[PDB]
């Protein structure tokens, strides 16, 4: 599925991203947009033979199982495929668990490169939440 901009605000705000560890959901909306132009089934493969998937682009040689990926860790509990769902909740939790693990949404690239230190409340103007 392919959300629209406010539709996702407010399906991450109902399930509890929004100041989660101290991060405002327009930082959440500005990551998923540069890292899947806000579409549930994106896929794509890193040089190291992982891959990345879904509206967060979470990688398998931490956090999911697609077996594939040799001696990588299945830290979320979850096989990689459940994370391309319209329904986003299994993203959404395994999320929580990355950006706890010590180096907060720095994980993102995209949202160190085009979202931090920008005004990120403009991800969410408009949209009634
Ligand atoms: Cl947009
Ligand atoms: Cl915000
Ligand atoms: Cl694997
Ligand atoms: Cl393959
Ligand atoms: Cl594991
Ligand atoms: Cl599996
Ligand atoms: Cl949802
Ligand atoms: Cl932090
Ligand atoms: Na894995």
């Amino acid at each position: 599925k392919v959300f629209g901009r406010c539709e996702l605000a407010a399906a991450m705000k109902r399930h509890g991203l929004d100041n989660y560890r101290g991060y405002s959901l327009g930082n959440w909306v500005c990551a998923a947009k540069f890292e899947s132009n806000f579409n549930t089934q994106a896929t794509n493969r890193n040089t190291d033979g992982s891959t990345d998937y879904g509206i967060l682009q979470i990688n398998s040689r931490w956090w999911c199982n697609d077996g594939r990926t040799p001696g990588s860790r299945n830290l979320c509990n979850i096989p990689c495929s459940a994370l391309l769902s319209s329904d986003i909740t299994a993203s959404v939790n395994c999320a929580k668990k990355i950006v706890s693990d010590g180096n907060g949404m720095n994980a993102w690239v995209a949202w160190r490169n085009r979202c931090k230190g920008t005004d990120v409340q403009a991800w969410i103007r408009g949209c009634r939440l």
